[PDB]
């Protein structure tokens, strides 16, 4: 029906809109006021942060337009579709605040003579602001339990690809006086967790140092390898593949990290079979983001393969399905 | 439960639509909208392989297109869904929206905080823009605009077009009429860059020339000798930003004094709506007034365009409703 198609379209484009809101709103705390209260007043709350009013009458009027949220007055209410699209904000931040340029140049990014040297851009500093929550809200579960089974208390603990730095710190509150060291390949991440371990008091007990976690001998920080005994890696197991290379790396990290016991590495995975017109949230800006970036996306069982071959032992195995297909492994 | 069912599948709908919408705008850029529409069906290895594609993003493609209807995946193979037509008519729209003024959305957060708010403070591509409007224009302000054309009273020898673009307005004019000579004027080098392409490649290389300027101080634009020339104005897309109204009474009367030999002066625009209940609007309205609501740019509602001609040493003829796109309109002016 014509009528039917054309409200499909129409919503498909506001979608956009309400999309790249959804992670704004968020980061400006708007989605916060709105939790708590369960509404609030535009003017007042655009007079508060100073905002540009106009702008942020724009932003909830995306919202609305697609039953996150409602409009009644100068009142913004918490619509139908809040609290799904509020528990998974992390997710569209990252897809539009983090990866928007990424999906964007589509045109350009498509093209193989273009996929040269540095053919695509995201905002590494915004990625890290939105993995921080998807580690929160997805991972924690699994991370935390298999914390609780280490077997016992680490001393200097290395992270790979950390991002906003926030694991490293959550794991200093819960033991206190162990070393942190973050190693990240992309400059804003780096700066990110620096301002952040110094806001919260850390300062002295965790560094950073960017790296390529693929070339670890060449990583610049040779002092602290020796001395860390427990391994962390989350959501971005995924860069070490293809399978080749993903092998070699895992020996490299075996013989890099001598004194490490266990090693936890999560990730998502490339999913199968799921037909598209039920795609659950993340999965297709996962999985499509990663093809567009030619960059490898191993599915759960062929991660299987490759631990022993990479001289790890896998000894427990965590599901977390409340993210497209993702796992923790706890590796020794 | 139930319910919580339907807000799961509502906000997943809303996190692909964001994928299918940039989809559609690239779609049709590397011609996988085109090649559906004569077709109706294509297969997508021998589509990357013949327009030289990466085939894991043109998969994602697809499927991002096929998430929410406007494609369907059978096999190997695509074929046009239930959403391709009305999707396929409004693609330019979405090329607008994403490819773009993307940037601008994107980065919302920092946009939006008042003490941001100076200089250079949101980017959008300006030859994208320009190529998306190319179609935005033939699709939904042509019959008005070759309405206007037709009723012009005269024929034309030298066009000035304003925000000039990809410089198709131009080329079209002077197909209908082989004498004219034209000349663009847009303030974006991105748009220049392409215009200037174009003609060259369409062989108006001799009659078509353009300059970087801003149509707002119009007085103090370099190629003044040539406008004195000049008996038809086309404006398209921009006027808006000669906005607010004091503002646009001194702009429309710099045009009045810069182009004294100009007959007619076709003005046409989107204009700012009123009261279309949230989950109602219609494609590229939410868009159009967010978008200059974030870049801080005037819109006035059509009634505010009625005030203002007069008062800027213009008088209106003509004026032609477009429901096509949000409410637009054109002017024709003397
Ligand atoms: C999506 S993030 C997750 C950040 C963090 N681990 C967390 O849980 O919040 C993945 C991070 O890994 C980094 N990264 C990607 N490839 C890498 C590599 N080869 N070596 C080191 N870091 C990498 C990225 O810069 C990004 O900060
Ligand atoms: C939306 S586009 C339309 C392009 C073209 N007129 C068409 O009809 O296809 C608007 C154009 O206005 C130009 N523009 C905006 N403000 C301008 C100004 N103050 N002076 C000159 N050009 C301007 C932009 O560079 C852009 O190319
Ligand atoms: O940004 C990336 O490149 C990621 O891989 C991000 C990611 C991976 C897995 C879960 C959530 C985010
Ligand atoms: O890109 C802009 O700033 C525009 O004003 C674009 C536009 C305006 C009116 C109709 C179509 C596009
Ligand atoms: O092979 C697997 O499925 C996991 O990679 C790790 C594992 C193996 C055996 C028993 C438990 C966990
Ligand atoms: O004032 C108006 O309504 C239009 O701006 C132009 C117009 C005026 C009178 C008769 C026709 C057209
Ligand atoms: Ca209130
Ligand atoms: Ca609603
Ligand atoms: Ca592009
Ligand atoms: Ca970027
Ligand atoms: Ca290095
Ligand atoms: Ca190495
Ligand atoms: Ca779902
Ligand atoms: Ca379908
Ligand atoms: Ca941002
Ligand atoms: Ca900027
Ligand atoms: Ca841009
Ligand atoms: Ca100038
Ligand atoms: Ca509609
Ligand atoms: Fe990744
Ligand atoms: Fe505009």
């Amino acid at each position: 029906s014509e009528a039917q198609a054309r409200r499909a379209v129409a919503d498909i484009f506001n979608s956009t809109l309400a999309s790249s809101a959804i992670g704004a709103a968020w980061e400006l705390g708007a989605l916060d006021e709105l939790r708590e209260n369960g509404k609030l007043d535009v003017s007042d709350f655009a007079v508060r942060h100073d905002l540009h009013e106009p702008a942020v009458v724009g932003m909830f009027t995306a919202l609305a337009s697609v039953g996150i949220v409602r409009r009644e007055g100068a009142t913004v209410v918490v619509g139908p579709y809040f609290d799904e699209a509020n528990h998974h904000r992390s997710l569209f931040h990252w897809l539009n605040q983090g990866s928007g340029e990424l999906f964007r140049r589509m045109p350009q990014v498509l093209p193989n003579e273009n996929r040269t040297g540095k053919f695509y851009q995201r905002d590494a500093g915004a990625i890290s602001y939105a993995c921080r929550e998807i580690s929160e809200r997805y991972f924690d579960p699994a991370f935390w339990a298999a914390v609780d089974g280490l077997g016992y208390t680490p001393t200097t603990v290395a992270d790979l690809g950390s991002g906003s730095g926030e694991r490293l710190i959550q794991i200093a509150r819960r033991f206190p006086g162990v070393r942190g060291l973050g190693v990240d390949i992309a400059d804003g991440a780096i700066a990110m967790a620096e301002k952040e371990v110094a806001a919260k008091g850390f300062g002295d007990q965790i560094s950073f140092v960017r790296g390529d976690a693929r070339t670890i001998d060449q990583v610049s920080a040779r002092g602290e390898f020796a001395e860390v005994d427990l391994l962390t890696c989350f959501m971005m197991g995924h860069d070490f593949w293809p399978r080749e290379n993903c092998v070699q790396t895992l020996r490299k990290l075996r013989a890099a990290f001598p004194n490490v016991r266990r090693f936890l590495l999560g990730d998502a995975t490339r999913t199968v079979g799921i037909p598209d017109r039920e795609l659950p949230v993340f999965t297709l800006g996962f999985e499509f983001g990663h093809d567009m970036m030619g960059v490898y996306l191993p599915t759960l069982d062929e991660w299987d393969g490759v631990f022993e071959e990479g001289g790890w032992r896998c000894v427990k195995k965590h599901a977390i399905d409340s993210l497209s297909v993702s796992v923790v492994f706890e590796l020794e």
